[PDB]
């Protein structure tokens, strides 16, 4: 594990990590997708063997050494507020068992289902809530990718607020 665990975000895109694994924002039939999911496949294609997983699942692939975790947040287009949250909660608590099991002192993760499976909502609050309950227990140190300025801000507080 990492001597201090921390949590940190940064704004970029998460292909060019400097962590020991990624996390995958992946679609349930393992196709190239769009967003977090489009930048891994260009990254990563050889991740993407045998990837497809169910909704709320997580499953690793290793591109060479390095370990893509294909975690699938639900689209909020085809669920209820209620299922989804309950599914949402469910591909994190998934990462989590996944980082622990490689190993790993550190790991990227994009917010689940806060692109085009956010259903036109702002699930910032919401996914990263989801992230912290899964990843509060393990030792890796995390880094949040996004893209968006005011998100940058808003994750950068929410960390700083419990430190
Ligand atoms: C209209 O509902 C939404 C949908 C998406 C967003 C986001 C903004 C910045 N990038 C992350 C996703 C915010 C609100
Ligand atoms: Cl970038
Ligand atoms: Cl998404
Ligand atoms: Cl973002």
């Amino acid at each position: 594990g990492a001597m201090a665990p921390s949590y940190r975000v940064k704004r970029m895109d998460i292909a060019k990590n400097d962590e020991e694994c990624v996390v995958n924002a992946a679609n349930p039939r393992g196709l190239p997708g769009d967003g977090v999911c489009k930048a891994v496949y260009k990254k990563w294609p050889e991740s993407f063997k045998n990837s497809a997983t169910p909704v709320g699942t997580a499953k690793t692939v290793m591109c060479g050494t390095y370990p893509v975790i294909h975690a699938v947040g639900p689209n909020f287009s085809n669920y209820t507020e209620s299922e989804g949250d309950r599914e949402l909660a469910a591909a994190y608590r998934e990462v989590a068992k996944e980082v622990t099991r490689l190993g790993v002192n550190s790991v990227a993760i994009p917010l689940l289902s806060t692109g085009v499976y956010s259903g036109g909502k702002d699930r910032l609050t919401q996914s990263l809530n989801h992230l912290f309950t899964a990843m509060d227990s393990t030792d890796a140190d995390v880094v949040i990718y996004c893209r968006d300025k005011e998100w940058e801000k808003k994750i950068s507080e929410a960390i700083q607020m419990r430190t």
